[PDB]
């Protein structure tokens, strides 16, 4: 039985050159094999090009063959950290795959005829986050583990202070928002629908020609009304400066790439409403659409006479007499929370702020209380219910408080996260229809106005299915309560009241505490929980999940980053992803000018555990629990034992914290008292370890401070590589006994 | 027939009622319906009181005492009106009103001799205080707004002052070492007989409270707040209240906490100006210094002292102020800050208040501020911050669409906190404080305490607790509201209550209804979430909330706590309507006398008819109520909507016309009826005789003329002299 481990790129990758050896003899008492799977950018280019390949020189397309893998019920894939390639990367591993020989052709960057055409979209397959889709088969299952929780606790990371009389306070819209005229239905049959506006005059233009939906499928029509936004920001803004306080715009524009830059735009050209105005004829001219941070419109009023741009920075800065304070994301260096808006991310500043004792940055490089304005109602009421707990009760006690886990409706691109392809902003007054193509029945109208933010989105019936099995599994195996967050008065959040109801029917659920709550209720459940040291699973939608997998973390932890992040594929499978970060090319940089990797394995350490724990339940596996509960325990001890890697040159680096952890692991086998015959097998490990545990960790401080060749960069040599990251002597050999 | 009693009382309401009570009679006449009187009057009650000094045409029927027996009759029907609690100079000033009049009755000053003087003493204290109150109140409270007041609200919003999102405002309690957060508590299954005796850490028995019967059922706890714990809390508040740049405020209640509350207050101000008082302590003690009873008696006693020392005094007082945050002021023109008096700021009137003025206290400078009201006991704090929370989120309320909180509210006698009067102590040295019983020695409960720690032991008894059950579930059913019980699982008494209310609700039809438990800050979330959608919700708590949020939701809703329904269900199934709180502010007395004009307190009388009516309705099942209530809540209804309601002038407006108007108006409505025949008017001596001659009235008694008419003695008043006043017309007794 199989646990496949993904071969990623740059720094975690090298990182497994190292821990890989060390995975493959503790598991195979176990019986479990372990299979290697090589997604790098290299591997999926040189996939896509195996026309331009000599025969040998040809590789298994990989990622196809994992795609088909999660269909399968025995699928055990853990997943690294992996490039999401830039146009910069691709052409750089083009070129350096061509230096080794692989005859490729170049990036066509602008296509100039014939196969340029073509082989530019044939390299996209290949640009941007091409694995995440192919894999991410079934829903969030989202956790801290015991280890991580447990040490946190004795070692409590910083926690701002809370004053009583804090004025920080998130500020959403009231009506005119998505949320306020949302609509949504469960479809009884499947139908094909267009998106279609019916102009307020007669015209009828299409704004979506074909979307398919299936029975049982779940879909909203909602929209942003941009006289409300406007309002209501002109409101805020007036609000906020009459406060003397910092005004700040919490959005998610790298998700919802159509529909939140504009949302940001119109607080741009609201707050410097004076300036635009006498200037959009220029502006207009200039090709700037502010929509993606006022950082172009400097850009490019640096082309105008030395007079002219002068004259537009001073009307620019003029405002700000009449208008609030702005967060800041550089004090020093003047850049504002409206510099871009990929700069402030919501899921991320929200906890970051609260941490901070709900502050944030002033252009003097000072901290003051803050507005923080997340105009759509539907996701920031949230933050707010928990900020009214903290003025209150101070902020959260790491020591002492407990876990919120988090069970996610994620399938398929559900909700707001698909509608990306089915956002537009509205070209003229009228009505919009979601209608079928086929009947020509109108299934949701809505009451627009001209650039109005208008999209549909949908929920398919069985990732819905799965999620309430999860959560009713996830309480099972654990004994916390789960909630289900849900707000009544909001129809979409109806529509999924009306399935969970129904499903929780079809599962064994009498020992267990389930609830349905409003999103703000099931908040403020979790928060007086929390701070009493109880635990609570948070069920809830696609966004919710990206949310508060980044919130509560943070609090609980310090980060968002040392986290279980599993995905149950929907086959029965499962997947491990051990971490959402990069592949972190600076790393990587160390490791070759001066053979030190300041690369953290925890996340692999974690997924590995699970990964064990849940083939050990499935396949009825005593070896394998035990695997489970002891790398459990060494993981602590290495966590205890300050082991992790350091990020100097001379200290211990990746491969001396994988020494460690093969350490107490093996010490942990050998003083465990379940399994006789896996102690027999593991107590010579453990002394071979223990007694040369410092010649070790002296052959592997020895390489450091020099080069290290590995062979390649987008294409490493595997020699080189495993040379360089299992150097010491003394370590090598201890590995090989085990009898 | 089946009848209803009405009480004659003192002053002011005494007089308005002498007025429209024979325009009752008129309208009930029809419905089956008679009017005995009853006087328990402050002059009243000691004729029956001291009877042994008087002639047999001078003698008077005990009316309290008769009272007192009728609340254990099954139909029984009253209405209560404000009278006088019986005071210091004003049984003496009413210790004579019939010497002038000729009634054989002892004198009554103190200091006195060798004992018929301590027994006369003893014996008219009868009639001192509140004493006729507790004689009537026999079980727990029914208080909603009633259907004409609370629409003419919403009709005619009044000010609701805008809560800034960015308000600073903040409720301030303690986390720990407070009542709440070390109590304990448990249910009994025994009739027991317990002492509260202190064991000090030497050994010493000191027995704070000898004998203290318990009987089966009951729920009694065993609470203290750790004097350590208040007074770093007060230091620790005080700096943040400073460095926050907010007024600091003290909301208590010391008028009914009598002995607990002026403690707690009284550390406040040695806490904050103990810069001073570490100094001048040992002359503050020498002097009887008590500021435990606030300021005000220290600068009082201070007179005495030479002024080169008293300034010196004052300015040290003064000097701490450069280091401790601004007060909260009573009146800021007359230099009354929160601190003068432990009876000024009081909490149930004092954070509705506060609330509706947009989170605000007033600063010594006449202007409004925001404030850090400190309330040190954790247990009934944290509600009010849940709401101020609620308030920056939303803004204020609108009066024009959110919806009622009705209350019902276990108080049944002296249930909760406030039966603790004589079971509450500052404990002398430190020791175990524990609860024991008298005849096996078993140590029930027990708490740890320090020097200068306050305990004390509530008790609940469980026949209150099931009336309390039941009433919550017929007024849900009566209504159609939702009900939550507001309750703690967290807090030992509490909790203990949720256990019988669990399993009593069990005991009554609760099919239709919809009837939750949740803890106080969760209870009081979800009817603020309904209100500002416009929806109702009963609230069912225990006798502090019922203090507090029939104070606290009615100011939001109307603006006053003036204008309910308070009905006392009695536990015998009839039931007492009080028409208001409200003193029975004899200066108004005096311009119906001196001149002639009174007040505004005829609106509580209506409604308390009302309701009177309708619940008389369907107890005796009579078609014959039922329509009187709701026509006569029309009739009130426009006697607002139409400014019909009482004058401060002499033109004018008071009960005299408002009385007649809704005469005029419940007879509107009573000719204009159709569903019935039998009362087809009927009561057509018609409503219009009333509007033949409807500007007239009026003016016949326009002339009336202020100057003067004498209601010939005060306390005790003839009954053939306000006649000539109340009832001055010719053409008004007349239709
Ligand atoms: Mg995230
Ligand atoms: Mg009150």
């Amino acid at each position: 039985s199989t646990i496949i481990y993904t071969l990623t790129d740059e720094a975690p990758l090298l990182a497994t050159y190292s821990l890989l050896p060390i995975i493959e003899t503790f598991t195979k008492p176990a019986g479990i094999e372990i299979v290697k799977s090589d997604i790098s950018v290299a591997a999926r280019v040189l996939a896509e090009f195996a026309d331009y390949l000599s025969e040998e020189q040809k590789v298994s397309d990989n990622l196809a063959e994992l795609g088909r893998l999660t269909q399968d019920p025995d699928t055990n894939i853990i997943k690294l950290p992996n490039i999401s390639a830039s146009v910069a990367q691709l052409t750089a591993c083009i070129k350096e795959l061509q230096s080794k020989g692989y005859a490729i052709p170049d990036y066509p960057e602008n296509p100039a005829t014939e196969e340029e055409k073509t082989i530019k979209a044939r390299y996209g397959k290949c640009l941007g986050s091409a694995v995440n889709p192919v894999l991410r088969e079934g829903n969030s299952d989202r956790r801290a583990p015991a280890a991580v929780k447990n040490y946190a606790k004795k070692h409590p990371h910083s926690m701002s202070e809370w004053k009583q009389w804090s004025q920080t306070h998130v500020s959403h819209m009231e009506e005119g928002d998505f949320y306020h005229g949302e609509k949504s239905m469960t479809l009884d049959r499947p139908r094909n629908v267009k998106m279609e506006l019916i102009t307020n005059s007669g015209k009828s233009i299409v704004l979506k020609p074909k979307v398919a939906l299936q029975e049982g499928e779940i879909i909203d029509s909602m929209f942003m009304s941009k006289k409300a936004l406007c309002d209501f920001y002109e409101k805020q803004l007036d609000d906020c400066r009459e406060a003397g306080i910092l005004f700040s715009l919490h959005v998610k524009a790298t998700m919802m790439k159509v529909s939140h830059p504009i949302v940001f735009g119109h607080c741009v050209k609201i707050y410097y409403k004076e300036a635009f105005e006498k200037h959009g004829k220029l502006f207009d001219e200039l090709g700037i659409n502010v929509n993606n941070g006022m950082a172009g419109l400097y850009e490019k009023i640096e082309t105008l006479p030395t007079s002219l741009r002068e004259e537009i920075i001073e009307d620019l800065h003029a405002c700000q007499e009449h208008r609030p304070a702005l967060a800041m994301v550089d004090s020093a260096k003047g850049i504002t929370n409206f510099h871009s808006p990929n700069d402030i991310i919501v899921d991320a500043s929200m906890p970051a702020m609260i941490r901070a004792g709900g502050k944030m940055w002033g252009a003097d490089g000072k901290q003051y209380d803050a507005k923080a304005v997340m105009p759509e109602s539907t996701f920031a009421r949230i933050y707010q219910e928990m900020i009214n707990f903290c003025k209150w009760h101070g902020n959260f006690d790491p020591k002492t408080m407990g876990t919120v886990p988090n069970v996610g409706l994620m399938a398929q691109k559900a909700e707001e996260y698909g509608s990306h392809d089915k956002t537009f902003e509205i070209p003229e007054a009228g009505i919009a229809n979601i209608t079928d193509l086929d009947t020509g029945e109108v299934l949701l109208t809505q009451n627009v106005e001209e650039g109005d933010i208008w999209r549909m989105c949908q929920v398919k019936d069985a990732p819905i299915r799965d999620w309430v099995k999860l959560a009713v599994t996830r309480a099972r195996n654990s004994g916390m309560p789960a909630i289900f967050w849900l707000d009544p008065y909001r129809p979409h959040e109806n529509e999924l009241i009306k399935k969970v109801q129904k499903y929780l029917k079809d599962h064994d659920t009498t020992g267990l505490d389930i609830q349905i709550m409003s999103q703000v209720r099931a908040m403020r459940y979790t928060l007086e929980r929390v701070v009493r040291g109880l635990d609570t699973i948070s069920v809830t939608g696609n966004i919710l999940r990206d949310y508060l997998t980044d919130l509560f973390p943070i609090m609980e932890l310090g980060t968002s980053a040392k986290m279980l992040s599993i995905v149950p594929l929907m086959a029965g499978g499962g997947m491990y992803e051990t971490g959402a970060g990069g592949s972190a090319p600076k790393h990587v940089q160390q490791l070759v000018e001066e053979n030190h990797l300041r690369w953290d394995s925890l996340g692999e350490f974690l997924a590995l555990a699970v990964s064990l724990e849940e083939m050990g339940i499935k396949e009825n596996n005593a070896r394998t629990k035990l695997l489970a509960k002891t790398l459990d325990e060494a993981t602590g001890k290495l966590l205890d034992n300050d082991k992790s890697p350091s990020r100097r040159t001379g200290e211990l680096d990746n491969r001396g914290s994988h020494f460690y952890l093969s350490l107490y692991w093996a010490e942990a086998l050998a003083a465990q008292n379940e399994d006789a015959e896996l102690k027999a097998k593991f107590a010579p490990l453990a002394k071979a370890l223990a007694e040369n545990e410092q010649k070790i960790v002296a052959e592997l401080a020895q390489v450091q401070g020099k080069p290290a060749d590995i062979g390649g960069y987008y294409a490493v040599d595997p020699a080189k590589v495993s040379a360089v990251m299992r150097p010491s002597a003394t370590f090598n050999a201890a590995l090989s006994t085990v009898q």
